[PDB]
DNA sequence: AGTATAACAGTATATACT
DNA sequence: AGTATAACAGTATATACT
């Protein structure tokens, strides 16, 4: 299976998110969030 | 401004990241990812 | 059906609660909530 | 100040809860909700 | 696979009866 | 104070280009 999600970060509400998203190299945006994820995880 | 992003995890590849999003609470989702980029992210630079 | 109850925490009275409610991520009101009277509810009978 | 906020269960998605707050002695239940909070809160 | 874009409960408030 | 009721991001999907 597969877990699809649109997730929308904004301008003013989370800007350092917003900007961190907005500058990762494009083919390595996925990748991050599931690092984020990944010790996120752990970390609980 | 908005960032709009779908991402797609799977089942085989990542379970511990695909078993977690497909059971959080209702309403959840968006905060968790927030709050887990959150932290990655100053744990980075 | 649904359960629609609004409740007011008072600053002064229950400050912990009120600090709480007034400063949970985005959206995680209800879910919290809505957790907090699970765990309870099972807690009692 | 003061903190409102409207809560509304569901029928099919959460029943018990659901049915716990439909009978609850009526003057009691802000009382049960702020009681499973303190619990919730230092539970945490 | 990663990415770019495109329709149906929480949140916030308010009035009013016990 | 507790309670009863009354308008504006998450969630889910899908198509399509790299």
């Amino acid at each position: 299976k597969e877990t699809k999600h649109l997730l929308k970060i904004k301008k003013e509400d989370y800007p350092q998110i917003f900007d961190f998203l907005e500058n990762v190299p494009r083919g390595t945006k996925t990748a991050h969030i599931r690092e984020a994820l990944r010790r996120y995880i752990e970390e609980i």
